[PDB]
């Protein structure tokens, strides 16, 4: 009877399904977080995950900060931690290393799949909208013209999204991906959404149709404040805005690569340097916008401040939300809209830390929706979330859509458009 760093404790079906409500036990997926939300990656019939299980990923092992994500999910020493994977043997180095940090409640449980998958008495849970947010594997099926599940059309295009940055693109893409500038959708005059017929002709020139499967990433390459353009350098975010004005154009299948780029070189898939040329379409096929109730203009959000079914969101960091900095080099007023729900977001303008794991893949969502919930941001409201200028509202709201949340959208104008206007009121300081 001693702690053996390297020999664990098996937890058998029985004993784990007897403490699926304790509070003192842990249940740790190591899998990926694509399987996680939903993806059955094994050919699995039910996807997901334990109910209750939260999601650490065995890949993050190498990453040097990981006992402190351990910490701020509230994973203690005191707790039973059980963990498990599609194998037993995939849980070996994360039960050791829990071990090596102090955790002497440690168990490994072996019957997860196909067991516990496989039977529907042992209850799992799923991100409902999961299929939206794609792996690697499943994008590298689609371009390779081979069998994937959640996907039955007949046309794709993987889209690399960025801010005036095409090196972002030429130093590294996706094989047979084309790249969208962000200015190719908004505009730079107000920051927000083009009209329709620019849409439609942007999105043509692209070769993008209403019918057409969008899989859109972008590269983060570490943004700068001090830089000029520091939006050059947070692709992935301007992914997810792009997928924001696709989906609100008309496109009907548009699908996020989790991670963005960083998680198609993690998978080991070869990459390409091809300046790859577009293929034109002549119709988008769909009156635009198809789904306007996505976006959210200032009148509207000014009547949802008044409103008791409806809210704003603020998805800023907190220097912004006390009127310490604007955000940004080209927005001179500091403060906050009165009245919005704040959401921090991250550290600055260019980064999503409080939405985001390490790797960039979205943050597991039993914690947003926890986090959003403790602040009154619950699905039974309309809510519109915002930012500086809807690149990180467009996150946060695609996160909220992933959840199947029935009526979000993004207030496209935000600090920007609402401090353009010196007779709209604002807050400064801490609340
Ligand atoms: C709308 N642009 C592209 C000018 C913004 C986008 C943005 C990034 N993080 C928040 N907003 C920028 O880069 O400042
Ligand atoms: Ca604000
Ligand atoms: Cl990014
Ligand atoms: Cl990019
Ligand atoms: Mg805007
Ligand atoms: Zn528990």
């Amino acid at each position: 009877k001693h702690k053996n760093m390297y020999d664990h404790t098996e937890i058998t079906t029985d004993s784990l399904l007897a403490l699926l409500g304790s509070e003192k036990v842990k249940i740790i997926d190591v899998r990926s977080a694509d399987a996680y939300n939903g993806w059955r990656m094994r050919g699995e019939v039910r996807g997901g995950h334990i109910k209750g299980a939260k999601s650490l990923p065995a890949k993050w092992l190498t990453d040097p900060e990981w006992l402190n994500i351990v910490r701020f999910k509230q994973i203690r020493p005191e707790d039973a931690i059980v963990l498990y994977g599609y194998t037993p043997e995939e849980c070996e180095q994360t039960a050791t290393r829990f071990k090596e940090n102090g955790y002497n409640n440690v168990s490994v449980f072996h019957r997860f799949h196909p067991d516990w998958t496989g039977n529907d008495a042992f209850p799992m849970d799923r991100l409902e909208q999961y299929n939206r947010l794609v792996p690697a594997e499943w994008v590298n099926g689609l371009i390779s013209g081979e069998e994937i599940p959640e996907y039955d059309n007949d046309t794709f295009i993987v889209c690399h999204a960025h801010y005036r940055n095409r090196d972002a693109y030429l130093s590294g893409h996706i094989p047979g991906a084309t790249d969208m500038d962000t200015l190719a959708l908004e505009s730079p005059e107000t920051w927000n959404r083009r009209t329709p017929e620019e849409l439609k002709k942007a999105l043509e020139e692209h070769g993008i149709t209403a019918s057409t499967t969008v899989v859109l990433y972008g590269k983060f390459m570490h943004p700068d404040n001090a830089d000029e353009f520091p939006g050059s350098a947070a692709g992935h975010i301007g992914a997810i805005r792009l997928a924001f004005i696709m989906m609100y154009a008309g496109v009907e299948d548009v699908r996020v690569l989790n991670g963005g780029y960083q998680s198609w070189t993690d998978a080991g898939f070869a990459i390409s340097k091809d300046d790859v040329p577009k293929t034109t379409v002549p119709e988008f096929g769909a009156p635009i916008p198809s789904r306007p109730e996505f976006a959210v203009d200032i009148d509207e959000a000014k009547e949802m401040l008044q409103s008791e079914d409806s809210d704003l969101v603020a998805v800023r960091s907190y220097p912004e939300y006390i009127g310490e900095v604007s955000g940004y080099n080209y927005i001179k007023k500091k403060g906050r809209i009165p009245g919005a729900i704040f959401a921090e977001a991250g550290s600055d303008a260019y980064h999503m830390e409080n939405y985001r794991n390490h790797d960039h893949t979205t943050r597991e969502y039993h914690e947003i929706e926890d986090i959003w919930a403790k602040s009154g941001i619950i699905p039974k409201k309309h809510l519109a979330f915002y930012c500086g200028t809807g690149w990180r509202g467009s996150e946060a709201w695609f996160n909220a859509l992933l959840m199947g949340w029935p009526r979000v959208s993004v207030y496209d104008g935000g600090w920007f458009e609402w401090s353009n206007d010196p007779e709209n009121p604002y807050e400064t300081g801490v609340p």
